[PDB]
């Protein structure tokens, strides 16, 4: 609450760390499921949070720069991903992507396509690989812990040892 309260204390990439905490709180709390960063910058919450004296010591720029930095920290936690599109600015969350779910449940509901002689289920490792295969080639770690994770949630997989999961 303090932060919040006097986010013009903080040092740039403190205040970068706070923005992508009350991006993450938007996107979730009204279920966004892609957004261009524009619009964020548009979110008048997030702008006077964001818009400190120290991101202007052009300006449109400086605004840029602090939401591309908070939004790339939700990247880097697997909350958000970008596909092979050609648009530098337009983002998926991962939370709603439902036919990313599906597809990630069904690889490891066919043991990752091994033969039936090996271990049922598979390792983290072999579904990131089929997933790069089948789905999205640039798919990250974290984007794929966070689908294993709401898979687990939803109790359709289970960890039967440690980055090893099997169908629930």
């Amino acid at each position: 609450a303090e932060a919040l309260s006097n986010p013009g204390a903080l040092d740039l990439p403190s205040l970068t760390s706070l923005l992508s905490e009350k991006a993450k709180e938007f996107l979730m709390e009204n279920r966004v499921q892609s957004f261009y960063q524009q619009e964020l910058e548009m979110v008048e919450s997030l702008l006077s949070l964001a818009n400190q004296p120290v991101i202007h010591s052009t300006t449109s720029k400086a605004i840029h720069s602090i939401f591309k930095n908070a939004i790339q920290l939700l990247q880097e936690k697997g909350l958000v991903f970008q596909k092979d599109d050609g648009f530098d600015n337009l983002y998926y969350v991962t939370r709603e992507d439902k036919d990313l779910h599906r597809k990630i449940h069904r690889i490891i509901q066919q043991d990752c396509q091994k033969p039936n002689h090996m271990e049922k289920g598979c390792h983290f490792l072999h579904i990131l690989a089929c997933a790069r295969l089948s789905i999205r080639p640039g798919l990250s770690e974290a984007v794929l812990q966070q689908v294993l994770e709401l898979l687990e949630d939803q109790s359709d997989i289970v960890s039967t040892m440690e980055h090893y999961y099997t169908a629930f």
